[PDB]
């Protein structure tokens, strides 16, 4: 039952109009009131000459009007390029043009780069907000582009990987493992250039649970540990460094949530058995990566070479041989396929660098090659 984003969080704010979507400091949004004024700034961007394809940057800091644009823009049609907001302009153009903008929405107009894109004040558009909501929007596909990441090419420059939205609206199916529903509460503060941003922002719209909104800038502990605290994060996803720095300095915060998900690269698993020890959240090591569009697996830490764990609802990952078999003990190569594969990258010949059809369980499936040495059952990277 895999809908573009749109669709998915249409049928989410129907069927829990009266639910907490999003929370910034005392501002309190409920699903009808999200999907209100998402009706109208979808309306607004039409009249700014916004078509379905447009690729349309967004560079706002953390707030409510940011999730907002992101779910008009993809009402529309639009595919979003989010730009890090603690990132020097000198590095924003570079960003713009691998991802072919044509547009950028800036809540700072005053501090954006010179390119072949116009630029949109996202404070008046929000004024321009007045009671519309009716308009024609376009049938879109779960394969239909939603939004551009960028990955570091080999040179350390961006690549731009295209997101499906599909890859995103699997967010909403709940995850057995973490037992999360529209009961939950999760905290937005990865950036929202990462992948790892959709873990927190689609996984709470698209299944009718809470965001609660960290403030702008760089991490400060004591206010995250009181957000976290007296907003009631229950699903609380932290990258490998805030993880750490919090097992070092307030390991009792992480015992607030009932789970805790660990992402990015290894953490030093001497670290995970602190954080099990010191109380009873449930804590998770969490495979991602940019090209599977999010979160793809969960490991959960028991007590005391950190496993990848169980694949997400419509994941599919597998250590391949030499003989294109998954592995007996016998060391292989991580290969992902499923719900959350990128599009691709920016031309086919990139795309087939990394991106390869494969026979799976009697289907030609096409997967990611993370390049990633790895064997099993389980699976360990
Ligand atoms: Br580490
Ligand atoms: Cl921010
Ligand atoms: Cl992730």
């Amino acid at each position: 039952q895999l809908k573009a984003v749109p669709d998915i969080f249409d049928e989410i704010s129907q069927r829990f109009p009266d639910r907490v979507a999003l929370i910034f400091d005392q501002r309190k949004i409920t699903y009808r009131e999200l999907a209100e004024q998402c009706s109208a700034l979808a309306a607004v961007l039409q009249n700014n000459c916004l078509i379905k394809g447009d690729i349309v940057a967004i560079k706002i800091e953390r707030s409510p009007e940011l999730y907002i644009f992101m779910l008009a823009l993809m009402k529309i049609g639009a595919v979003m390029v989010p730009v890090n907001s603690n990132s020097p302009e000198r590095y924003i153009g570079e960003v713009l043009s691998a991802a072919g903008a044509r547009y950028l929405i800036s809540d700072d107009v005053t501090s954006v780069p010179g390119g072949a894109w116009h630029v949109l004040s996202s404070r008046t558009l929000i004024q321009n907000c007045t009671q519309q909501r009716s308009g024609n929007y376009p049938v879109l596909s779960a394969d239909d582009p939603a939004l551009i990441l960028m990955t570091s090419g080999s040179t350390g420059k961006p690549k731009s990987v295209l997101i499906a939205h599909r890859g995103i609206a699997r967010l909403g199916l709940p995850v057995p493992a973490l037992g999360n529903s529209e009961r939950d509460c999760y905290l937005q503060i990865a950036d929202i250039s990462f992948a790892a941003s959709a873990n927190e922002i689609w996984m709470a719209l698209l299944t009718g649970a809470c965001l609660t909104i960290a403030p702008p800038g760089l991490p400060d502990l004591m206010a995250l540990a009181r957000q976290i605290e007296s907003d009631n994060v229950t699903m609380l996803f932290l990258s490998g460094g805030l993880f750490r720095l919090f097992v070092e300095v307030s390991v009792e915060t992480l015992h607030i949530p009932d789970c805790v998900v660990v992402s990015g690269d290894f953490v030093n698993p001497r670290l995970f058995s602190v954080a099990v020890q010191a109380g009873k959240a449930k804590i998770f090591n969490g495979l991602g990566c940019t090209e599977n569009s999010a979160i793809s697996s969960l490991y959960h830490i028991q007590s005391a070479p950190v496993p990848v764990g169980t694949p997400l609802p419509l994941v599919e990952m597998v250590v391949f041989n030499e003989r294109l078999q998954p592995c007996t003990g016998e060391y292989g190569e991580l290969f992902i396929a499923g719900a959350g594969v990128a599009l691709g990258y920016s031309d086919p010949q990139l795309t087939a660098e990394r991106f390869i059809t494969i026979p799976y369980q009697g289907t030609d499936m096409l997967f990611y090659r993370t390049d990633d040495r790895a064997t099993y059952r389980n699976i360990v990277l």
